[PDB]
C-alpha cells in the first residue's frame, strides 16, 4: 500500500509515534506557559521571521510533519476561535496525557481503558469546573479589566496592560451588545509604528489606512453620509461585444464629452442618494475623482473588502455592487470622517457614529514587531473579556483550577476503580503539569510549590489560593486579580483531552503513495 | 518540523546563537562608533560598492542571516526615523548587553531576571536621562549648529561641518514650523558631482534635475504660477473601445487638425487656470510642447512622483490627475522658476516662494561617492537638529551620558538587590562600552580614560566632563559644543535595550521547511 | 579530545544515554524474570548459539557497547559470585531506577539528591531486609531443598528440581563444612549427553572424563593411593645444552636401555611412595605406560589443571611438579578409583574417599544443550543453598520482599521529606517492577496483582503473602516453599542500587582516540 521508503507505525509504535509528535509539540509549547513563559522564533522559507508566545501563531506558521501534531493544532485553533486563550494550556496537557498514556499501555492498561479514563475524567472535570467556577458580574468594570490584563501577561505588551484593559473592555462591551455574545470581527486591531504603547487608543468607529483620492476634496466631513461601492467608478463596458465607429472629429468629441457626462452622472447618482463620503473597493477614474470633489464628496479607492465590511457594521453603510443600485437606504451615518496623517501615512478616521457596531484599536509602539506582538496580545484580551460576559463565571489562575482538578479527579479515580482508576489518576497527573510548568518557566522549584500550593488549595479553597509566579510563592489569586474566564479553561481541557484521546484512538497509520 | 539539514537552537544554544548574531553585528558596527570611528565597505551581488559609517545603511544593505540581527536592525531603522542618530550607539550596547546576558545565565541568574534587570535599568535610565538632560533654547542658533556639527563628525563631510550646520539649521527651522515637529520629507538632499563641498548651498524651494521640454520656452519665469499634472499631455483614448473610420483624405486631415486643436485645448486649459509653469509626471506630446511654448508656459515631463510632491509642498501647487480637472485653486506660487545647468546637467530651480514648506539642499564635491557620503552625513544633521527643536533638551557627548548611566544604574542595582542587581549591574557595564569604544577607535587607552573620565564625571558633573577623543583626554563637552539631542540617546538606549531583551526572550528557534 | 566522528554525551544527554543503556539491558533482561520468565538466544560471531535465562551468561556473552551497561554487568557478576542468584532482579530494578532518575531530573530534583535518595532508601532497605528476614535452620533439609528448587524454577531443568535439590543440598552440606562458608569450586558440575535428567546423580569424589593410558592397567582400584604429577613422565633433558656422542652400536643400546631404566625408575619412584593411581597433567611416555601397568599403577595423562586441583581437594592428593619430588606425604586416599564408560566415553570415577572435600555432579539428559541448561540451573542452586547456610535467614518470594520495600520505603520517604522524599519514593517505585514483571511474564494482570497483593502483604504480613504466578493469584509463599536466601535479595538491591547511582554519578563521557 505504501511506496518503498514510506514509514508505517502500528500498535505500540503508532501510539509512541503519535505521543512523540504531541509531546515534541508540547515540549516546545510548554516553555511559553505562564506569565514568565518565553518566546519562540519562527523563521519561514523566505527569511521572514516572527517572534511570539501564542500557541496558535506558533503551530500554524511552523511546518508540522506528524499528523498527530496536525490534529492537536485544531485544539489551539478552536481555542482561539471559541475562547481566545488556553492555547498553550491545552497543548501542554495534551502532550502530558500522551506521555502518561504509554506508561499505562506498558503497565497493562488497555488503550480502550486509557481513552475511557480520559474521557471520564474530562467529563467529571467539566462538572468540577462548573462547580468550582466563581460567579462574577458579567459587565463588572473591575473583573473585565482583570481578565484582560491576566491574559495580556507573559507577553511584551503587559508593560501597558492597564491602558490595554481599558481599551479592550470598552470595545467588547460596545460590540457584545447583550450579556451576551461577542463577535471579535466587530473589533479591529490596527497597528502603526511610531509613538509608544501608551499612545495606543480606541476609536469608536472604523480606521482605514487610506487617503483622499483628490486634493480638492474636504479633509473633514461631519454628519457624514457614507456610501460603499464595490465596483470601480469608471466607464463600464457592456457584456455583449460593442465598439464605437467614429466618422467625424466632432463625433470623437461627442463621445469624449459623453464619458465626461457618464462619470459626472455616476457622481450625481452618489450625490442624489445624499452621500458625501465614498469608499470604493475598486478604482476611481481620475475625471470622476474631480467630479466627486466638485460635489464635495470625500472619497477613497481600492478599499480592502474587510475594510468595506467594518464600515458597513459601524456606520450601517451598505456595500453596493452597481452604482445604479445606490439608494438613500444604502447610506450609513458617522459623526466625523476625517483624513489624518500619523507617522507620515494617511489614514481615514470614521468615528463618533450614531450607534457604532464596530470599533477600531490603533496600536502604537517604537517598532513594527513590538506593535505586532501587541496586536496578538490584545487579540486574546478581546476574546477572554468576551468570554467573561458570555458566561458570567471566572476562575482563579496560578494553577488553582488544575490543582482542584488533580485533587478531585484523584478522588474520582477511586470511585472508578479497576485499571480505569489509573487512567483517571494519570489524567489528573497530566493536568498537574500546568501548575508545575507555570513556575518551571519562572525558575521556581517544581517540588516546593507542588506540595505547598496543593496543601494551600486543598485547605484554603479555590478562590483562596494558587501560585503567584511573580512573587515566587503561593498567594491569593482572586484577591490579586489573577483570574481567567471559565470558558477558557473548560474549553481548554475539553478540547485538549478530546484531541489527545483522538491521537490515542489511532492504532495504525496508512500513507498513500 | 524542520527539514533534514535545518539547524535548531534551544535554551543555552538559542541564547548563545542570538547573542552571537547581535554581538557579531555589534563587533562590526562598534568600529564605526565615535568621531574617530572608521568606515565599512559594502559590496553587493552586482559589484556596486558603497562605503559608509551609518549603522542603518550598513545593516540594510548587508545580507543578514541571523533573525536576531534582523530584529536589532529595526532599532537602527527606528533610530533613523525617530531621531536620525544613535544608530551605532544602540546596536553596540545591544550586542554588549547580550554578551553580559550569557555571563549572568551561567552565573545562575535566570533569563527572566536578566530581562527584568535590563527592562528595569532602562526604565530608570529614561528617568536618569530626563533629569540629566540640559535645557537649551529650542531655536538657539548656537546649539542648533553645535548639534548639527557633532552629528556630522566621524564622517568625511565634517571638513565642511560649519557650512553644513548653517544649511541644515536653516532648513529645519523653516520646515519645522513650531517648536515643534519636523518632517524630514520637507528637506530634500540633492547631490551633483563637481565643485567642492564648500559650494554646497541651500535653495529655499525645490530643485529638480529636469529640463525645459522645448527650446522655444522661457528659461526663467518670475512670479510663477506652477501647475502639476500627473497624466500625460497627449491625445487620450476612451475606456470603451473605439476606432476612427476614414472615408476621405480631407477627413483624415479633419481628425489630424482635431488632435492639433485637442492638444492646443489642453494647453489652453492650463493657460486658462493662469499657469505658466507645468510639471507633468508623465510625457508631453511634441506638438503640445510647441503649444506650451506658444502660450509662454515653461514645462518639464516625466517628473518623479517624489519631485511632484516636493513641488506641491513648497509652492502649494496641486497635483492633478486629469487635465480637465485643473482649476485656478490648483496653482502654486514661486518667486522664480529657472532652468540652470550645473556641471553640464540641466536642473530647474523653483525658489523664493511666498511661504515655502519644503526646501532643497544642493550638495557639491569632487566625487559622486564623496557627495554621496555627504548626503548621508547631512541627512542625520537634519534629524538631530529637528530633535533639539522638538524637545528643547540636549546632553553632553564624549560618553558623559553613558558614564552617568553607569554611575547611577550601579546605585540603582543596589536598591534592586538579589540576582536582579547583577542584571542591572551588567546592564550598566554594557552601557560603558560606548565611552570605552569611542576612544578605542581613536586609539586611546580604554583603561586610563575609564578611570579618569569616570572620576571627572562623578566629581565635576554631567555638563562639566566627558572624554574628548580629538585631544585624547577628558574635557568639557558642553563648553566645547560636543552635545547631542536628548531624544537621540534616550531613544537609542530604550530601543536598544528592548530589542536586546526581545532577543533574550526567545528560547527556541523553529524554522519552516 | 575526541576524534572527528566520536560521540560525546553530557548533562541531560549523558544521563539519558546511560539510562538508555541500562534500560535497554533491563528491557531485555526483565523478560527473563520469574518462574514464568522466558529465554534468550545469543549467537556469537562464529555461529555458535547459546540459549539461557541467566542474567550473567546473557550479559557476558552479548557484545555490549554502552559503558553504563558494562558497569551494570559487574552487578550481575558479583551476584553470581557472592550469592549465585539475583542476576535478573538486580539488573531490572537498576534500569527501572534509571528511568525514574530522569523523571526526577526533569521534575526539578537535582542529580545529587537523586543519588542521595537511592543510597538512603537502599541503606534503609538493608535494615528493612534484615528485619523482615525469616530465621530458619541453616542445615534444615526442608528449607535447603526449597531454596534449591525455587532457584531452579523458571529454567528448563525444573522438571527434575526434586532430584536436583537433593543432589545440590547434599553437595553443599558436604563442602560447606561449618554453618558456614561454602566454596563453589569444591562442587563440580559435569555433564554428558544421554539418559534423562532423572539419571543425574552425585558422586562423592571427583569425576574426570579421562581413560586408562594402558589396556594392561587395572580397570578398578580400591583403597587407592592417588599421586598427582604435573610434569610429563618422559625422558627429561637438562637446562644446560648437552648431546650424546655414540661411538659404538652397543653404546647406542647402552643409552636406549638407560632410558628404559630411567622411565622404569620414574615409575619405581611412584611405586616407592606407595601410589597406585597416577594423574599426570602432561603426557606419559608409551614405555613408561607399560612400566606403570607392570607395577599395577592405573594412570591417565594430559589431565586438566582444574581436574588436578579437584582431585587434590577430594583425596588430599598433592600435585607435584617434579617426579623426584614425590613422597608418601603427597598421596591422597580414595575408596574406589574406577574407569567407566557412560554414553560410549571413558571417564574415571574417584569416589568414596575418606573425607572428600570436593564432589562431582554428573548431569544426564536427552541433549547437550539441555544438560547445558541444567548445568547453569544447578550452578545457581549450589550458590543459593550455600547462601542459606552461610546466613541462617531466608525471605518469602513472589515479590513479597520488594512489596515490603515499597510499603516501608514509601514511609521512609515521608521522614526524609524535601525533594529527597521523591528520590526515595521513586526508588520504591522502581523496586515494584519485580512484583509487576514476575507476573507480566506469566501473562497476569499487573494492575489486579498490584492492588490485591499489596493489600494482602500489608495486612497479612511478609511470610504470609506474595504473588504465586503458578496459580496466577496471591498465595502464601512461605507455606508453598517459595523462598530465597536473605543474601540473594539483599546483595541484589545493594549492588543494583550502587551501580545505578554510579551510572547516575557520570555527567560527561570522554572517549580517547
Amino acid at each position: 500500500v505504501l511506496p518503498e521508503n514510506m514509514k508505517r507505525y502500528m500498535g505500540r509504535d503508532a501510539q509512541r509515534m503519535n505521543i512523540l509528535a504531541g509531546r515534541i509539540i508540547a515540549e516546545t509549547v510548554r516553555s511559553t506557559l505562564g506569565p514568565k513563559g518565553m518566546d519562540k522564533m519562527l523563521v519561514d522559507d523566505l527569511g521572514d521571521v516572527v517572534v511570539t508566545n501564542d500557541g496558535v501563531t506558533i503551530l500554524r506558521e511552523m511546518s508540522v510533519e506528524h499528523p498527530a501534531a496536525k490534529m492537536l493544532i485544531e485544539v489551539a485553533k478552536t481555542q482561539e476561535k471559541e475562547v481566545g486563550d488556553g492555547t498553550t494550556t491545552a497543548v501542554v496537557v495534551a502532550g502530558e496525557l500522551l506521555r502518561k498514556a504509554e506508561e499505562l499501555l506498558d503497565q497493562n492498561v488497555h488503550p480502550t481503558i486509557v481513552v475511557k479514563g480520559y474521557q471520564a475524567a474530562a467529563q467529571k472535570a467539566q462538572e468540577l469546573l462548573k462547580t468550582i467556577a466563581c460567579e462574577v458580574g458579567a459587565q463588572d468594570k473591575e473583573i473585565l479589566t482583570k481578565i484582560a490584563m491576566t491574559s495580556i501577561t507573559g507577553k511584551g505588551a503587559e508593560k501597558a496592560k492597564e491602558k490595554l484593559a481599558e481599551i479592550i473592555v470598552e470595545a467588547v462591551s460596545a460590540v457584545v451588545d447583550d450579556e451576551g455574545k461577542v463577535d471579535k470581527d466587530l473589533i479591529k486591531i490596527e497597528k502603526k509604528s511610531g509613538a509608544s504603547i501608551d499612545d495606543t487608543e480606541l476609536i469608536k468607529g472604523v480606521l482605514v489606512d487610506k487617503e483622499r483620492v483628490s486634493a480638492q476634496m474636504p479633509k473633514k466631513v461631519t454628519d457624514a453620509k457614507i456610501a460603499l461601492l464595490n465596483c470601480a467608478i469608471e466607464i463600464k463596458e457592456t457584456e455583449t461585444d460593442a465598439e464605437i465607429r467614429i466618422t467625424d472629429p466632432a463625433k470623437l468629441m461627442e463621445f469624449i464629452e459623453q464619458e465626461e457626462k457618464m462619470l459626472k452622472d455616476m457622481v450625481a447618482e452618489i450625490k442624489a442618494s445624499g452621500a458625501n463620503v465614498l469608499f470604493c473597493q475598486k478604482g476611481i477614474d481620475d475625471l470622476a475623482q474631480h467630479y466627486l470633489a466638485k460635489e464635495g464628496i470625500v472619497a477613497a479607492r481600492r478599499v480592502k473588502k474587510s475594510d468595506m465590511e467594518k464600515l458597513a457594521k459601524a456606520t450601517g453603510a451598505n456595500v453596493i455592487a452597481a452604482i445604479a443600485a445606490l439608494s438613500a437606504q444604502d447610506l450609513g451615518d458617522a459623526g466625523l470622517v476625517e483624513e489624518r496623517k500619523i507617522s507620515g501615512d494617511s489614514m481615514i478616521f470614521v468615528e463618533e457614529c450614531k450607534h457604532p457596531k464596530a470599533v477600531t484599536m490603533l496600536i502604537r509602539g517604537t517598532t513594527e514587531h513590538v506593535i505586532e506582538e501587541v496586536a496578538r496580545a490584545v487579540d486574546d484580551a478581546v476574546g477572554v473579556v468576551g468570554c467573561t460576559i458570555e458566561d458570567g463565571r471566572i476562575v482563579s489562575g496560578g494553577g488553582s483550577t488544575e490543582v482542584e482538578l488533580s485533587m478531585k479527579l484523584r478522588e474520582y479515580a477511586e470511585g472508578i476503580s479497576g485499571r480505569e482508576q489509573l487512567a483517571v489518576r494519570a489524567f489528573a497527573d497530566a493536568l498537574e503539569v500546568i501548575p508545575r510548568t507555570l513556575a518551571e518557566n519562572a525558575g521556581l522549584d517544581a517540588i516546593e510549590i507542588l506540595v505547598k500550593v496543593r496543601a494551600a488549595h486543598a485547605s484554603n479553597g479555590n478562590k483562596c489560593a494558587g501560585l503567584n509566579v511573580f512573587t515566587g510563592a503561593v498567594e491569593d489569586m482572586c484577591e490579586n486579580g489573577v483570574v481567567e474566564p471559565l470558558r477558557v479553561k473548560t474549553q481548554a481541557i475539553q478540547s485538549a483531552a478530546e484531541s489527545t484521546e483522538m491521537l490515542l484512538r489511532i492504532d495504525d497509520v496508512i500513507a498513500a503513495e
